[PDB]
């Protein structure tokens, strides 16, 4: 959700890991 939307994309990096 966090990617599609235009805040940090610091949840994204975290599901892949670091």
């Amino acid at each position: 959700v966090f990617a599609s939307l235009p805040g940090i994309i610091f949840t994204r990096s975290q599901k892949e890991g670091l």
